[PDB]
């Protein structure tokens, strides 16, 4: 048989999608990370070109991967929303030949991963051939799915990570924009007494940081010159030897933010020394990994975009499942 | 079907229109922008050729586009003013071919975008098919509405603008005739605790600077050869060395009234570094757009003819609305 | 006739009541201010006594006055949640005699006051007769209502104060938790163009003196002596000369907070000399009225027990409507 | 009717009872609390009498209450453990009258409250008509379910607390055996973001003291005098000013233990003073509550008989359940 | 602020007609390393506005305000119906990186044997954000690139002053 595998990650904020067959025409990541928002297409509005395609689903030209340079309709939203953004999610990415035959890999929260949803009714979408158009004026795919395979979110991560492991404690430390997430694995079982959230991200550590409400992304004033009224934007690159502003305030931020997470493993998950491997991700994960590494040695690791982190975890489930 | 995407923007003291059929033909912006003053053609009277026209309504030779050039009857109103305004805004503009299928985009004040009214009356005058004719001589147009998209007047600009926007905070500075209105957004949906007016606008500032009650407009007693007695028209365009009136003054009324705008975003908005983008729109924005980016860096913008801003915007939307 | 004057005030979070029966029997304000939420006495639950009342609306018992000592089902919402608020509003106070006959004065936000809401809808909720219960083993009241008289929130504040008026320009400061909102009017009629809004409120203010997100009504943690870790419970109450904390954070918060108002109020209210009384009210009045009364003399004006100025204004209203 | 409100709480190792017949009857609390193990009275064994009672489901004689004092089969499970147990539960404190109506009220892990699980199958499990014997020549009961209401473990305990509660934060600390688990709720609501699990409970606090994998049980070796080798049994009671062995010992691990859980609550939950109420349950609560207290003023609180704070948080919700 | 002594080290200039690479090597530029490609921002700007005028944030004054940019005014067209850059943006910019990165991996060799590449000029700000995405730990910019020259002369001088 022709089967191809796709890996999904329908997080956050942000959609992650891999083929092998898009990996090997496109270079970015690329596969793909987009928005979690959808538009569509009214004659109420005049349609662009993208980064963003146009699908055929129910009735309506369903628009994704633009940020809404090509609509306003991304505002809006539908009850369907998150059932339209897996039917484009598929549709990208999606080209054999005309006959698409994949096995999708997929991740949802732990907390789910067992219930009536995410895993009866997100397999139930997941689950079943369907018809996408890709251009207006083409390009019709008809997809197949043989199978399905759902695993718990930070699965997805540990599996990535090159780490032997049957027999082994490990945790994954995931720096997200609104929580810090600790979930701690052991002879390749979650352990949820030894799993836990801090409701604290990166946004409020940017906040924490820019001391202001406002002020904070890398431009918080426009009429500021670019670097001023960072953070986001810029780290340690004021060259003025008399500036007193951060970098002093970054490594006291971040200093506490540290301080904070590793005191909750020793309360919670225990001796770090009894930790094979603490493997850090999230969009915070490129900030604090340095210091991490200095705090313990020989337990921290990361991966290369950490972002597709998900999708190269559950591609590999996925080649499984094609066999 | 043969559909078209007519725009229009029923604002303070001048109506503006756009048709793609229109654009195609006309240079100008143009589209077209007229004052919002209506008239008739009566016996008691000698008509006039225009830029203006002649639309039967009711019965009544509807005129409009003149400034008074052509009658006397502009000055006099009606209890129906809008609803004839309505009529021949839609005429103007509107050449198929004779019979003429449209999508009308429009705005309305925020306050009144969801009640009785700009949401179910003035979608009724927009709602609904008629006959139209162009010249007394000719040209009968017969005009079918296929749909009607309304949304609140600010919402246009910042459609017309190109910035992504979804998950973004925008405001919309808008330095109008007698009035500075800042409208704030945050993931599209308008924030009403962060919006407000101030109650001064362009005429004040003139006004301000005139040091007097006449005597402002660019000639306030023709009497005055041109330049003297400005303000509207004519910048610091008096190259005698010798003379001390602004260009000193502009400075001083506008460097006070930027202040005040400034202070007043800081105090309601918040951190200007937590604002994505700030849009510079009205008669005011080309006057005080520059002292603006110096103000703040990296965070005013402006569009090229901010008063066919709106009209753009809903033009996007009814182009949606005709697919 | 026997009719009576119902005065209420569905505002913010709380909802503000008074009739001459009530408050010639209790003593409190006394009348009645709750917070703007409703509960229900089910089987699955156990009811107990209040500050809080029983009342029979359709099926189903409701709940209103207490806080939620008594019931669990407060934090629950229906749709028809307000429409409940408004029937257990007019039965609270509401004690002829059986048969009470009264007429209703209250208000709505200025921007829907003569919309199809606060205007044709809420009317219609106030504009019936009903039977209302008091306690499960009492107290039928039958209540007919005469008339209904609805104007602007801001008009409500006006009233109460004791001003002329007919011919003047005055401005309401409503410093409000969230927001603080400014309405011109100008020979009793409000001025759009004069009146705006500054999305910051109280919360904002104890906020950017508590300098920390949690950690800031008058107990941010339990686990620190009264008066520690302020700021909403206690002023500049630390009798050791040796602390540093506020009251200086106070004074410089508020100084800001006081610079901005006034500024903008210059920009778009004008000179503030041209105003006869600015009134201000709101929860936050009480924080600054003496400090705006320092920064401009003979103009500012504050009335005691600020959360019945509206109702006490309705009030007035609903006399000359008995009439 | 002739309906009760039976609140049931099926936890960690225990299951909680209360009815307002058996309160009403027996002094204990009581209500009842046994052990979540279950046996069957086999012709293999001679059956001896209780704090234990026999019960007819299916066929078997069913045993519960007795911890192993009457039967050897408590040890072994089945398949139906759980549903089992569940009808010896509602058997036990169950006698009207010989016909039973009652509401039931009960709570389950948070992560499951909406699933196929906690949500279908449980309510599938509590919603029926049954009947049931008492004594093996008595007592039948003929039960009648009227309703089933279940919430969050954690929201029983919330419930149970006087606190007001409708636009307040308040978290759980619930110190558990194995782990010290951490709920918060904002305006009603749980906040999974700021809420957390720390993997080291009671077991592992009373081990950390003991310094030896055994020897911990208040006895832990039996050929030691009582008090010696504590330490669940007994606190500080060596009297020999000599001894060096804890009180100084349970300090310090207490010390340590307090520090990870507040440093924890500050990195997630927030500013100590954002929060207005920290319910401490759990086994572990009187053994903590005293430290915290003095840890931070003015924020948390307990509860006295803490093992019945689900079941009379239920309790209440039950009777809004029966009315 | 880079550590030098015996690092290899590009200075990559987006100049107004030209993109000027300079490579240091222990201290010292390297000839045979470094090369100059005749294109621009002026070149840039050009290509995208797709006209010999018409470029300049205001090509045509009688155009409204954000119409026929390209220097003022980034992707601000509000209007999901417009189909004019930004896609014209990074289709240019595309290409202009594509062929940047080739020839520093032809001329100056593998991009993991350059320790830092300086991202300088008045095009930097408009391409860093893109450079960053192309190659990690690699590309560098410091704030007020105009100023950058000055700032390093002024180190040598307080040197001298000694």
């Amino acid at each position: 048989t022709n089967e191809y595998v796709m890996t999904l990650d329908a997080g956050k904020y942000e959609t992650k999608l891999i083929g092998k067959n898009k990996k090997g025409t496109t270079e970015d990541i690329k596969r793909v990370i987009f928005k979690t928002k959808i538009y569509n297409l009214e004659d109420g509005y005049i349609d662009i070109e993208g980064n963003s395609h146009k699908i055929e689903l129910d009735g309506k030209e369903y628009l994704i991967g633009e940020q809404g340079v090509e609509d306003s309709s991304e505002t809006s939203k539908t009850n369907l929303i998150h059932k339209l953004a897996a039917y484009t999610a598929i549709t990208q990415v999606l080209d054999s030949n005309k006959n698409n035959k994949v096995q999708l890999v997929l991740a949802c929260p732990l907390s789910v991963l067992r219930n009536a949803k995410a895993k009866e009714e997100y397999r139930d979408y997941i689950k079943g051939n369907g018809e996408i158009t890709v251009k207006v004026d083409d390009k019709e795919y008809s997809f197949e799915i043989t199978d399905i395979t759902i695993k718990a979110e930070g699965s997805g991560v540990l599996f990535l990570e090159q780490e032997n492991f049957k027999n082994k404690n490990v945790a994954v430390i995931d720096f997200g924009g609104l929580n810090m997430g600790f979930s701690l694995y052991r002879n390749c079982v979650v352990n949820p007494s030894e799993r836990f959230i801090e409701e604290h991200g990166v946004k409020d550590l940017i906040i924490r940081v820019g001391d202001a409400l406002t002020d904070l992304n890398n431009g918080n004033l426009i009429t500021n010159e670019q670097a001023e009224s960072a953070l986001n934007n810029g780290y340690m690159k004021k060259g003025g030897e008399i500036d007193t502003e951060s970098s002093t305030v970054i490594k006291k931020v971040k200093e506490k933010f540290l301080k904070d997470a590793i005191k909750l493993i020793e309360k919670r998950g225990f001796k770090l020394d009894q930790l094979d491997s603490l493997i850090f991700i999230g969009g915070t994960t490129q900030k604090l990994k340095e210091q991490i590494s200095k705090t313990y040695p020989n337990n921290s690791i990361i991966t290369n975009n950490s972002q597709w982190t998900t999708c190269e975890g559950l591609y590999k489930v996925a080649v499984a499942k094609y066999c």
